[PDB]
Formats: structure tokens, C-alpha cells, sequence
């Protein structure tokens, strides 16, 4: 049984969205002085689906969110030819072909993202071909159920943030992640605005629950080092992406301070790429997203490396392409969970494109031991809200 | 489909054997002053087979060579109960159950060896259950064929060693491994006896081929450091196990000298165990044996770690439990090949117990893309040469 | 005078026991999701006695608790032949014979445990042969009496834990060790349950006494790093085995943080094995158990290494095989003391098998300057509570 | 004066080319077992031109060779909008806008390549706007003329390689770079084939001239370490890209051996990206290509970092986008020079698209002190050999 085709489509949301607000989420563009929504270039109002079909009609479903139209071009023009005609079960070799043939320009970023979408599809395909859930092929059930942390709580008025925290608490979660809305340019006043909101969330979820904090590459080494001592009293479980992805040295410096655990990796690429974060102890928690880092083939290898180093792997984003990996490794304790929501930043956009991603129940997710593949299908429920290009 | 039983048997060779000779192979016992064959406690004239059967009668075949009778007792009394009743495809969880429940006493040695035999069996079983060769489940075909290095050439008279080298050359190999017969206790005279034999082998295979040298834990840090400069002129590809397995610090010191690459790992256990050798750069080439280190589940993870570090993995021993792993990873360039031979040290004993292990052709081995599992079966060809206990 | 025989027996308790309770003691199996008593595979309801007798009838008594039936098989089949016919006073050579001949599979775990039981017996034998207490042969009296810390206080209701602490205080101890009942899987709520119990014990013993905390390999690097800052206010003297034994790198990372001293080693094997923990500063306090690490011959060497590094040695378990070593070295300040108790976890099981182990008086233990050997004998007081297999 | 438009075109060569040959140039795809020309995915038979025009009609010319069609899409869809309407002299800010807004997916690879083409164009534009050569704006004339090393000598028959070397010598160069045609998979026989060709080139150019050796990511850490001692006798000035670009740790290990200087960087991206190679001493010579690494803005910063570390910068490729930078920094001693040639690998393709790149005279290149900008223009001499898409 050989692969016959690779169908890649870009889905562009054209339905209503939540209007952007200022001091909502710190980001890498804050350092500039551009007008408008600072999250503009980071929102996901587009998504990519990648369907790999074999001669017998079986179809595997992969996906990606980073620069969809460009990633699609890479898949169509460069990678599809390296995949078509191959046995899905030569997945490691197929992965290596893409990685090496395009090494000059694709080892990180666009290239690796395209590899990710294809690879995820190939795994869904393999699972379907042998009638096994992807997580079973990866090792099976290491957890009776997957705990998740509520991931949202963007910065806003104290009233709005506490209102959301109260609502989130009703979900039964024992961990919550909130975003900062102020950074370096805001100086000390901004530091106080940040601390006031960390405290506000703590007032609602209390100290019997975990609180993770998200910077989304919006701070820098200097500001982050000065914030750590101020954040420690609030006992955050981790501080995510305090610096831009290129500043790995900064990550290592911050993490070695042992004031507040540093997490990151959603913007790191390839097995070696993540292996470096692990070996250099750049992070206390690794958060690659399988649809960016290189796919399930790469993520499985990364999980082995992180497990040996005993650095927890908690993938970025709550989707089946991550849940299956987490289920199969003891060093993957919990998953990130983006609640179903209106199209805001876009992390929830996949809920409108796919059917099958589990929803949290009392703070836990579950996988089906018998459902082959990833257990997802492309949805036709919101076609009227999308402009799909092929 | 659940596992129904675990059948473990110890096969004891009672047929003719090659009489022991002195200064044949250096080993960890050389440091003592015991009489008799120095390789006595290291020979493999016994082997263990482990058959894991599911309710439908499908059987997976695993094996082990270290302390067979003791390993069998551990499997029968401790691990079998943790395996029976489980889904073979929860292999990572099954592995973790054994590893953690027995962590106090089994993380290395007897315990991990028992885990290895069971795990290998579970993988053969999974392959058969879904009709796929084990290497396909692990990643597929990364090589058109597997190159191998001829592994024998024990120390002896110059005439005998050169005669064997001439014969080995007819096999078409481009790499050969030879053993030393003199160590620390033999002082400088022994160093010269060693160098004379390295040179003798080189005279036959020439410098257009690779030559690996084996110490089998028979030297020590001191002697090895003094030998390195003397060996370098002969351009050996690597020096294997120059020190006892516990002396990891010694490994690291020797390897860091960058005079002759140091290899090892056949006596290291668990994923973390091998991860340490990799991270500490204790070896330039990692050589765990899948039927010792923790099985295919562990070996697959170790291969990911070694690949990211770019330290080649060339498993100890040439058997299907290693070949399949090697085939699926680009960082596994060649395999060790023990030629079919009379029962001498015992590394060739598995040829008398199993059918299916490929034989070298012009220095290469091949795997069948369609044969499910490991592609081996227990042989009934030499039952009269064994006393099998169950 | 030569050794004539080695008699090994496994004693299986069949008398009443204390029913298992949940959240009693964190352990390496907590990470799984198995049903039943989490301490099941760790309890010691069996014990091994090893009697080495010389031609003149003198008998030395050794023992071991890890996987008794398997350890016995190793002693009977592999090590006994290397010991019989030898002079007990060639103990270092006898030790080396076992260590090197079985190095491929016994350097840690089952093998080293078997070596331990035999070696301890050989020392008791030597002491009897020359009419000297073992501690005298090791260096003599470095302390007027041996201080001990009360070791029990498993996790339970606050009322039960404080009740035990009150009772323990009546013993006059100036140090107490308590176990955690919650770990990683319990998240922040579990962290609070842990802290509440640390505080509860502190409320009873106060701050004029020392409090040690035990994780028994039930936490992981991540969770432990996050707990350290929370534990510091309670001023614990040390945090024991926060990670599984294989994670030595984790030990080193945690210990280097200098927030709470990290202790460990009860699950480490051989002289080099412990030397690595010392050199890598993996622990602030080393706790090997002589009947696991390699016996008195190995423990004596380890004590020399730890003393030079000035890392206190406080052996795991309170038995004569440890007390004698502690008495002879200035760097061994106190001993662990398991109070005589009903058969619960099993650490107290040896009290039912041997006679002679000293009991604490006002927080101190004493050794007899004239009693030859270890000063113990096999007891016939509880034969009706055991099924002894030979 | 503001930027009005960004015109990006992809030029596809459709004229005659030199037929591919085996064992011509080692590369990252050699590790696979694909059929056909191993350099297929690495050849440059396409090129990209990027023209940035201001309101007054002044046009700056930039370019790129990596994945042209994809890079073009990124420029047209993502970066053009961030550039149009801006003052060319806010180049550092323009650069930062692109780098940060697209940081999630463009920090390396496609994204940074697109930034490179635009940035180079902006510099050519600035030079034209103020009537100054780009090198003057960067610091001026630090060298009376720029020495260059002849870069070609691909692997082939000894006769062909020596014939080319003889011809190259007539050019007056004092340095030459040659490529290997054998790698890891070829084993020792391949090592000898490599050494035979290094020696053959040395026989022609002698030892009064420098010889650099190119691996083009075709070897691995293992093979490279074993080759170093064998190459040293030939006194190569450096060994280029012995490992794939992701293996920075490997680079550092190899370079630290100090056997043969290691060079690399043509596949590294961004200022921080190259800063890491410098700080980690991954290379003895840094070779980024300005039309890949991030443009002249980034290259200028990288040159400052390399100069302080005293690690020579010798940019990959001989084109004006590199020559101007080299001319302005004392730590940039020589430039790589691809001779004008038929379309073979494609490194010479730019000669058919642009007019103005200087040609070597007796081993030196010269820049015009009065010619504004980069001193190049798009050529109409070979339009019939190209299919240009806009
Ligand atoms: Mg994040
Ligand atoms: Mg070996
Ligand atoms: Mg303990
Ligand atoms: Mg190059």
C-alpha cells in the first residue's frame, strides 16, 4: 500500500471575531512602535489541513497553523513529491528525506512546519491502516485520563479577569495559565500592572491550584530577570516564553536562576532543536507543538530525550496531534487546553475545522482505546464561515 | 486482544564446544589470579527464550543471554503478572510498570535483562498482530541494506589470526573487529604482544578497510590511556570497553582524549543509563544490546537520544532484536555480525535456537519488508544439543 | 581455616500485618495508574539469611531484603562456588572475584545485593574467628554512643500523625523522619496536603528537633524543584530520594540548588556507584544500605570516600550490618532507627528474624566492645510466623 | 523619500547545463538511499531578484537563491506591506519589524531569506539615494584590494581534478577550495578515495598555497572526527560544514579538537544565530551568506561580533552583497570566488542575471570608490535563457 496523493488546503475564517484590545497579550512585536493590534501578525484566523491518501482510499489528516499559505506552497511544490509513492510505514525515512533534501532552508520555520503537517497526516494514516489509535502505536495508555490546565485568561480589567477566572474554576481545573499585558516598554508602572493581575487571578483560583504565566516572547532577558523575584511570591508553576525564541542563551540564564521555572519551546523546531533546549536546560518544561516541531515522528523522539532528562513535556495547544503523544509517555503529565470559544486569537479555530478533539470534563480529557488514527475528521459544520483555497 | 501467558525457557548447550585457550580475550576477571579459563564466567553456553502469547494464540518471541536461569526466575515470579492481561499495544506502559515496580532492585542487571526479553517478545507480538515487520513500526527502511562488520578474530598465534583474517576478507566486509589477549598484568611485554597482533591483522585486511579493537572490560583507565598513543598509528575505528562498565568516569576521560574513539554500552542498562553515556560523552559509539538494555521500547528511545547527539548507535550482537532498530534510524549506520560458527564463546549460540536471523552476503544484511514481527521462529533443528528447562 | 559452606534461606512472613492505606508513602509506582496498594512491590514481608560456615563450625551471619528468592538463587548458583574453599580473611579478593566474574550482569541490583549478604556474613565470621567485634576491625569506637533518628511517621490523618509524633517524642530522639503521601499526580492540592502534614509534625516535635522528609522515589525532578522553596520554611534537615535512583543527574541538580539538603543512596550499588554520587555531589547525605550496596567491604571503602568529601554517611536502615560501620568512622554522625513494630512496610521484619540488634534508649544505641562479630544471632522466637525455604 | 514598491521575480534557467555526475559533492542527502543526482535538491537553477523602489524612481536591487518561489511568496504577502511607505534609512527598524512580526515562523530558513533579499535591496537603495557605495556607508576601504580563494574543484577522476587545478593556478590565486565526493556510507574505502583526491590537488597547487576542503553537510560528527587526523598532514586551511547545520554541538566538538580548523555558517540564520556559532566557538571561520542570514543590516552586526571574537568572517559566495561588507571590516581577510562558468551547480547563476560583480584578476577583486550602491544592475544579456515569473 503506497501513498497516492497529498491534498493541502488553507481555511480562512470570514465569520465574526472578537475585536482586538490593547494590553491583552505581550508579544515579540511590542518592542516596535507600530500602530494597531499588537497581536495582528500572531493571530490564527487561518489554518491548514493536509490529507495524505493511499491507493485504497484511506486518508490521514494532518494540520498546521503557522503561515498557512506559504506552508501549503512548500508541501505542494517540495515535499509532496518526496512522499507520494512511498509506504506510510517508512515514516522515519520519509521524514528524513524531507529534512535532509531541504536542510539548507527548511530545518526551522516554514520548512519544518510543512514537514509537521505531512508527518501528522502519515501517522493518522498508519493508525487507520492497521486499525490502531495513534497513541497505541506510540506506547499505549500511561494515564487513566489526561489532566489539563485551562489556557486563556488574557490580560484586561481586574473585573474581567476575575470574572473569567470564576467561570474557569467551574470547569474543575487544578491549573490555569494567564497572559501578561505589559512589558519592558511599560517600565516599573507596567511591572505593577502585571503583578496586580497575577494577584487578581490568584485571589480567585487561590493557592490550592496551579497558576502558569505567559509572556509569549514579549519580554526580554533584562526585564524577565528583574520580574522573577517579584513573581516568586505568587508561586507560579512556570513563566512561559519570557524571551524571543532565538535567545536560547537567555532562556538558559533565566532557568538557571531557579526563581521561577521557565517554560518554552512552542517556537522551537526539529529533534535536535528541542534536544538543545533540553541539554542546555533552557527550559524546565518543554512545550513544542507537534504541528510545528516536525510532526509525531519528531515529537516521539523529542519525548524520549526529555524523559531521560526528566524535563516534563507539555505540548503547546490542545489537539489530538498532541494528546496522543502525551498519553503514551509517563514524562508527559498534563496537556494544554484551549476552551471552545469565539474566534479571538485563533487558538480555538481548529474546533471549527475538525471534529473529534475531546473537550475537558472536570479538568480531564480522554482518548478512545479503539478509535483508529488520531480520531479526528474534517468538519463540514462551519463551511459557511470559511473561504477554503486548494 | 490481551496477553494470556508468558513462557520462559532456558536452553543449555550440551553439544561439542571449542576448547578454551589462554590470551584469547581480555576480560574483567583478568585482574584476579584465578586458575582456568579466564572467559569462563562470560561465555554464553545457555540462552533464554521468552514467548508472550495472546488469547488468540499469536506468539511473540523474545530472548536474553545474561544469567539465563536467574532472569527466568524474575520473569516468572515478578514480571509475568505485570504483563498478563494487558494489551500488547500498551507496551510503553507495560515497560514502565516493570521498571517502576521493581526499581529498587532491577534498574540495571538481572532486572532490566528480564524486562528486555519480555519487551522484545511484545514487539514481535505487536508486529504479528498488525501484520507488520517490527522495523516498519519503528520507522521503516532508512537503508537499502544493512552493512555489517565481521566480529570475531580473537587473539592467538600470528599465523592463526592472519589465517582467520584472510578467510574473513573473502566475505567482502569493509570492517572487522578483533580482540586483545593481553592486559595490565602483562605490562609492557603484553603491550607489545597486543600491538604485534593489531599490526598482523592490519597486514591482512590492509588500510582500505576499518579495524575495530575489543578489550571487553579487560583493561583499566591507566593502561588504556598509555595504550591509546601506541594504537593510533594503526588507525582503529574504535576501542571497545577499555574499562569495566562501572567506570563511566573513565570512559569519559578516555574518550575526551580524542586519540582513538572509545565505544561501549553493551553492559549499560535502561534509557537513562544510556542517556548518561551519551550526555557525558563517555562513548563515541554506543553499543547497547537490545536484549539487555531494556528491550525495543527502551532501545527506540535511546536511539532518539543518540541520534540528536549524533553519536552512532551500533548495537552489540547481530540478531533481529537489534537489526530492526538499526534499519529504522539514520544514525544506526552498521550492525555487528557474529558469523555462524561452532559453539566457542557463545555469541553464535542463538543461531542454534532461532531460525530467521539473516546471514551476511558480501558484507550486508537484509530485512523482509513484508514478514511480520521480528521474522524469527524458535528452531527445532538442534534440540538434541540442548537441555531445555521450563 | 577455610570456608566450608554457604547456607541461604528465604523467610516469608505469614503472620498478621498492618492493612495497607492510601496516601501512606509516595513511591516510584505512583506515576503509574495501577489499582491496589501502591507500596505492594516495595514492602519487605520476606527476608534472606546467609550463613557462611568455616571448617571448624564457626558461622557468620549475613542478610538481604531486596528480591530474596532471586538473590538466593544467585548466591546458591553463582557466588557460593567463588566463596567456598577460601580464607575469610581474603575478603577483599573474594569480593573482587564476585564483582568481576559477574560484572556483565551483577554490578547493580540483584547481583550486588547477593554479594552484600555474603560479604556481611564473611565479616561477622572474621570477627568471630579472631574474637573481635566487627566495628573494632573497622577502626573502633569513634563515638561514646550512636545517636539515632526516629524513622517512621508515614502519611495519614493529621490526628494520627500528631499522635505518633507525640509518642515518638517520648523516646527522647532529637531527630525524626516522616514520609509524604502525595506526589506529582496530585498537583497543587497534593502539595498543600504535603505541607499541611510537614507543618503538623513540626507542631509536635517543634523546631528544637530535626525533621527529615522522605519521598522514597515518588516525586520527579520537576515537582521536587517546585516543592523545595515551599519546604524550606519548615527547615527540614534533608529531603530523601526526591527522584528515582536512575535520575542521578536530577539528584545533582536538586542538591546544587541549596534550598533543602538532598539525601539518597539506599538504592545505589557498588563502591564506584556511590563514589559517583559523592563526586557529582548528587547528595548532601549518603544513605546506602550495607546489605544492598556490596557489603561491609564495599561500605568501608565508601565511607572513606565520603569522609574525604565531608558528605555525611547515614546508612539506610538500623541494623548491626550498618551500626558497626557507623561506629568506626567520624563522618558517620547518626544512624537511622526503625522502631520495633508490627509487620507494616517490613523495615521492622528483621527484628523477628535476628536477636541482638540494639534498641534505642533516650535516642541512642550502643555496641558491645567485647562481643565478637556483628553481635547477632538468628532467632527462633518467631518460627511459627514464617515459612522458611532453603 | 519613502519606499513605493517591492518587485520580486523568480528567474528559472532553461538553457543548457552541465550533466550531473556521481561522487561529485557530498551533501546532506547522501545519508538517504534515493536514486538520481544527490545534489538535485541543492542546485541553484533558479534565482530571485528583489527590487525596492522609492517614490522618486530610485531602485535598490536585492537577491536570494534558497527556495526562490517560496521566498517570493513571503516577500509579496508578508514583508512587502511592512516595508512599503517607510524611509529606507530606517533600515534597522524595518529589519526589526520583519524579524519580530514573523518571529514565530521566520527566524531561520525561508523567512530570514526573504528578509535578506529585501534588506540587501534597501542598502543598495540607500547607497544610491546618497550617492555612496555600500561599502563606504559600512566603514569604507580597509583593504587596497580584496584577495579571493578559487572555489570549485568538485570531486572527480584524479586526471580531471588535477587538470582543473592546473587551470585554476593560472589565475594567480594563493588559496583554493575543493569538494569531497565520498562520505560516511563509503566507509574506509571512501576515506581513501577522499585522501587520494586531497593529495592529488596538493600535488598541483603545492604547499606554498592554501587548500580549503568542503563537505557541504555530507559527513557526520563520527566520520568527521575520524577524518581529521588523516587530513591534518595535508595542512588544509579549514574543513567546511562537516556536519548538518542543526548539529551546532557537533561543530563545537570538532572545532575544539584543534586538528583541522572547522568553518561553517552558510546555513545559519539571524544575528543571534551567528552570534551563537561565534560564542560557542562552533567555527574557526564564519561563512554566512548575506542573502540568507538576514541581509547587510544583519551581516554588519555579525561582523562586529566576529571581529571582537577574532574569528574571521569569509562570507559564502562571491557577490557584491558580500564583497561590500568584507571591504569594510578588518576581520574579513578574503572572499570566496566562484569563477564564471557554465550552469553546473548554480553558484555561478547570478553572473547571468546581474552585471557588475567583479571578476578576479591575479587572485584579487576590486570595488569602485565612487559607484553608488552595490554597483550592480539586472542584466538583459541572458533573457532568452530564463523563464521569469512575477
Ligand atoms: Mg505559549
Ligand atoms: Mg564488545
Ligand atoms: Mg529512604
Ligand atoms: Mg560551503
Amino acid at each position: 500500500m503506497k501513498i497516492k496523493s497529498v491534498r493541502t488546503r488553507v481555511w480562512t475564517w470570514k465569520g465574526p471575531t472578537v475585536p482586538p484590545q490593547g494590553n491583552f497579550c505581550t508579544n515579540a512585536s511590542d518592542a516596535l512602535w507600530m500602530k494597531g493590534d499588537a497581536m495582528s501578525s500572531f493571530r490564527f484566523h487561518q489554518w491548514l489541513t493536509c490529507e495524505v491518501e493511499t491507493e485504497d482510499g484511506t486518508i490521514g489528516i494532518g494540520n498546521a497553523a503557522l503561515a498557512p499559505s506559504v506552508v501549503k506552497k512548500v508541501i505542494d511544490d517540495w515535499y509532496a513529491p518526496l512522499v507520494i509513492g512511498e509506504d506510510p510505514f517508512d515514516y522515519a525515512y520519509i521524514w528524513e528525506k524531507m529534512y535532509r533534501r531541504s536542510h539548507a532552508w527548511g530545518r526551522k520555520g516554514i520548512g519544518m512546519t510543512a514537514i509537521s503537517a505531512i508527518d501528522i497526516a502519515i501517522w493518522d494514516l498508519m493508525g487507520k491502516l492497521v486499525g490502531k489509535p495513534v497513541f497505541k502505536l506510540l506506547g499505549g495508555r500511561t494515564k487513566d485520563r489526561i489532566p489539563v490546565y485551562y489556557s486563556k485568561l488574557y490580560a484586561g480589567s481586574i473585573e474581567a479577569m476575575q470574572k473569567e477566572a470564576e467561570e474557569a474554576m467551574k470547569g474543575g481545573y487544578k491549573a490555569f495559565k494567564s497572559r501578561f499585558g505589559y512589558g519592558p516598554k511599560d517600565g516599573m508602572p507596567g511591572m505593577r500592572e502585571n503583578l496586580k493581575r497575577v494577584e487578581a487571578v490568584r485571589e480567585v483560583i487561590g493557592y490550592d491550584n496551579d497558576l502558569m504565566l505567559e509572556c509569549y516572547m514579549g519580554w526580554n532577558l533584562d526585564y524577565a530577570k528583574r520580574m522573577l523575584p517579584k513573581l516568586a511570591p505568587y508561586e507560579p508553576r512556570w513563566l512561559e516564553e519570557p524571551v524571543i525564541a532565538d535567545d536560547v542563551a537567555g532562556y538558559a540564564e533565566l532557568n538557571a536562576m531557579n526563581i521561577v521555572p521557565i517554560s518554552g519551546g512552542e517556537h522551537e523546531f526539529s529533534v535536535i532543536g528541542c534536544a538543545e533546549l533540553i541539554n542546555r536546560k533552557a527550559v524546565s518544561v518543554l512545550q513544542y507543538d507537534t504541528n510545528r516541531v516536525g510532526g509525531i515522528t519528531a515529537a516521539q523522539k523529542i519525548n524520549a530525550i526529555a524523559e531521560a532528562a526528566q524535563i516534563p513535556v507539555i505540548p503547546h495547544a490542545g489537539q489530538m496531534h498532541n494528546y496522543h503523544l502525551t498519553m503514551a509517555n509517563t514524562n508527559c503529565p498534563i496537556s494544554e487546553y484551549f476552551p471552545v470559544f469565539d474566534v479571538e486569537v485563533g487558538n480555538e479555530l481548529f474546533y471549527y475545522i475538525f471534529e473529534g478533539d475531546p473537550e475537558a470534563v472536570d479538568g480531564y480529557l480522554q482518548l478512545d482505546d479503539d478509535l483508529p488514527g488520531l480520531g479526528i475528521a474534517i468538519s463540514d459544520k462551519h463551511l459557511q464561515h470559511f473561504d477554503i483555497t486548494e
